[PDB]
């Protein structure tokens, strides 16, 4: 069972790499959540932008009474499974005393059927925070022991997410930029702190042709001002 | 049975109170994976056309020296997540086509075989880990099960590292008030300092000597570099 693992890795890795369409890495989460055991999954993302109020995107197959139950609750704010200060080798196993701060939470998804559940997360090269949960019906595996479960949820919410990327899926796509390299090579300096005047100078290039192209990087993103296109560009890692 | 080594591996880590201590382990790890060397490099977000690099290694003295003199940190294929596939990376010849000088010097010091794990932490730094071997012999491991080991020994370590504030993988320290992040997650908005002092309801000179009293901490010219910088590292997503 050490070998059919490696290789089982080797076909998802083979699968999802070569996956077409969204649907079909949601269809892929499914089935393999349900070989575990499992009848609820749900996918989430957290986006590193805005800096105020980030974007949360999610898909799931929770029963939508709990669903409609949670956001009307607002219980994105206070859920301990979307802390990553929780988490211990992007792993995560839930108990009553994780939810120690959150008890309006746990009771009422016990009450809408989830007993037991297991939640994996980790981050991805747009900085956004992917977390993958499941959840089953059924009173069970409290210790799990279980190596093998963090591992396949390990690779489960790397794959699809990565999946995901490449077909610029929202939910886990941050705001478009591109960019000229030549535009961008002037963020890296403005970045850094350098007025268009000291931009001029090292890439010998007018002034006005530099406050030309950070008017011109502003459109494709409509910012009021070079400061939050640098930001924006250095939170997403696209400039470096 | 591996999944026996995966939890005394970070069984391990998880109570480790010294940096050599690290060190020793991947040194041990390195070893009984039949690889001679191992070298342990980060590269951080920032400053982002300079970005700050540093690493630790039982590299023969020798070695480090001359590599270090050439300047070969600047075009390590090794350390260009490019050529990376599952971050992970087998040595070969054709990787260093474009770096032969590097590939020449570093077989005259005796590194005939090696292979690279990476990965991004938390604040956005980039981690290597390295093994060597003077030995070839070319050798006997399911792949798989390397790569797998490893992926374990690059996170488990600099996560270690970090716990202990090593300077290796903390970057330039930046030590911000709540108040300060929160005029700083604005900044990144692109408001004014008019603007952040509305919100806020403080006074825009209280906002601004917030905003000098950090570029004076980090030596800054402006608030737009503190603003990234910031951004850059996640200090303000966290
Ligand atoms: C939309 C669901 C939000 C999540 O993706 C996190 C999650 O599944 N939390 C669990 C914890 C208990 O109830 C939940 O929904
Ligand atoms: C300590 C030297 C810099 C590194 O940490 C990267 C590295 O291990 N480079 C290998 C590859 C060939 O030359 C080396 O020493």
């Amino acid at each position: 069972q050490d070998t059919d693992f490696f290789s089982w890795r080797r076909t998802m890795l083979l699968r999802f790499q070569r996956m077409e369409t969204a649907e079909e890495v949601y269809h892929e989460i499914e089935l393999q959540a349900q070989q575990l055991e499992y009848d609820y999954y749900s996918l989430c993302v957290r986006h590193p932008v805005p800096f105020t109020r980030p974007k949360v995107a999610f898909y799931t197959n929770y029963p939508e009474a709990w669903v409609s139950y949670y956001q009307a609750k607002n219980f994105l704010a206070i859920d301990p499974v979307l802390n990553p200060e929780n988490f211990s080798q992007g792993h995560l196993m839930w108990n009553d005393d994780l939810f120690n701060e959150a008890q309006p939470l746990w009771e009422a998804a016990r009450a809408h059927g989830l007993r037991r559940g297991v939640t994996q997360y980790l981050m991805l090269p747009n900085r956004a925070l992917g977390f993958l949960s499941f959840s089953r019906c059924s009173a069970r595996e409290i210790p799990i022991l279980s190596d093998e479960l963090q591992l396949k949820m390990q690779l489960l919410v790397r794959e699809s997410l990565m999946a995901l990327m490449r077909l610029n899926d929202e939910i886990v796509m941050t705001p478009e930029m591109n960019f000229s390299k030549r535009e961008k090579e002037i963020l890296r300096w403005t970045a850094e702190g350098k007025t268009s005047a000291e931009i001029a100078m090292i890439l010998s290039i007018s002034e006005n042709t530099v406050n030309f192209h950070q008017k011109n990087m502003q459109k494709k993103i409509n910012a009021p001002n070079k400061t939050q296109v640098a930001c924006y560009a250095a939170a997403t890692g696209l400039i470096h």
